[PDB]
């Protein structure tokens, strides 16, 4: 019967321009399970032609810019009829979570990717959003070595008020990092990319995240103690990752690794928050702020709100967003 599932059939077997709606549901289904090619298309500017959207056929990736993302599942392509450019996540379609699209479909905080659409065909799924011409924030760092407090203090900002976006529609993002936030061609900007580990929550309890068949895991050295250690987990799980975010950008390198070999998690459970991390050299509500969210009880942790509150006056104190966004290298901290 459900109303809902004659919604959804009408929408099989083909790509349609559509809303936001229209994907979301459609893409359940992709979760759930010539083999169909079948999406929809959010832009005006991605169209199908006759009822279809086939990779070489209708759109081309770039041969060659090069594949960014952690597997170079991201790349920039182009629609072959429209000339309007954009990039693709590819998504193995046996390992596809709708989550991945229900946190940024539609209604669009600019701390999130605008989201172009998506459509299957074959084993994959193909996502489509914005080019964001400035790269991630771990390229960022990388080409720099480390970044300024000031700088590092303003990205923290734009990452939180996506996330605080994000938790209010009551979606987890599971991985926040640096290579999950990208930039704006002059380096203004930062919005948050990557939704593929994201969960939702629902009246209040708070699941306990691993364990399951369902979840991957997000990136090791930036997971929160209740994570590892099993507990329940819901929003400040995002906070944890953040601040060690943060660390990275101010050492040059993540939380962790230049202390004990691995497994890490064990350490993350076992040991102290990486406080101690935290350079000397650093203002007093910058390291202050990062104290108040690697507090290893979620409970006692700032949300995603309050501590954003903090860095925007840390920011202040500091003197302000100064540094330009791609001066001099600064040497990494050494182990
Ligand atoms: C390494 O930085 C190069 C610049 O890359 C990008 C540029 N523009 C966009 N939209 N995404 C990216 C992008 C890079 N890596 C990524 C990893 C994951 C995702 C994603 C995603 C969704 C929103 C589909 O979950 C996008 C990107």
């Amino acid at each position: 019967f459900s109303v809902e599932e004659y919604l959804v059939h009408a929408l099989q077997g083909s790509v349609s321009s559509g809303q936001a709606h229209s994907l979301t549901s459609l893409a359940k289904t992709w979760a759930a399970r010539t083999e169909d090619n079948e999406g929809v298309l959010l832009t005006e500017k991605l169209k199908p032609v006759d009822y279809e959207y086939r990779e070489e056929v209708h759109w081309a990736t770039h041969q060659l810019r090069l594949g960014r993302g952690s597997f170079g599942e991201v790349h920039r392509m182009e629609d072959k009829q429209t000339g309007f450019q954009c990039a693709v996540k590819k998504v193995r379609l046996e390992v596809f979570r709708a989550e991945e699209l229900m946190a940024c479909a539609g209604l669009t905080s600019p701390r999130i990717v605008p989201l172009y659409g998506a459509v299957r065909e074959g084993p994959w799924v193909n996502i489509f959003m914005e080019l964001l011409e400035g790269g991630s924030l771990g390229q960022l760092v990388k080409e720099q070595g480390c970044l300024p407090e000031d700088r590092a203090l303003y990205y923290l900002g734009q990452a939180l008020e996506g996330l605080e976006y994000l938790h209010s529609r009551r979606i987890l993002h599971g991985d926040v990092k640096a290579d999950n936030v990208l930039l704006s061609s002059d380096g203004s900007h930062a919005a948050l990319c990557d939704f593929g580990h994201a969960v939702c929550l629902q009246p209040d309890g708070l699941g306990k995240s691993l364990l399951t068949g369902d979840y991957i895991p997000g990136t090791e050295t930036h997971m929160a103690p209740e994570v590892v250690l099993g507990r329940s987990c819901d929003a400040k799980v995002d906070v944890w990752s953040s601040c060690c975010m943060m660390l990275h950008m101010l050492n040059g390198c993540h939380p962790w690794t230049q202390f004990f070999r691995g497994p890490l998690c064990l350490k993350i459970a076992s040991e102290p928050p990486p406080v101690r991390e935290i350079p000397p050299s650093c203002a007093p509500l910058t390291a202050q702020a990062i104290q108040e969210g690697l507090r290893k009880e979620p409970i006692h942790r700032v949300s995603a709100a309050e501590l954003g509150g903090k860095v925007n006056r840390a920011l202040q104190q500091v003197g302000g967003l100064k540094s330009p966004w791609r001066g001099e290298y600064k040497e990494p901290r050494h182990p």
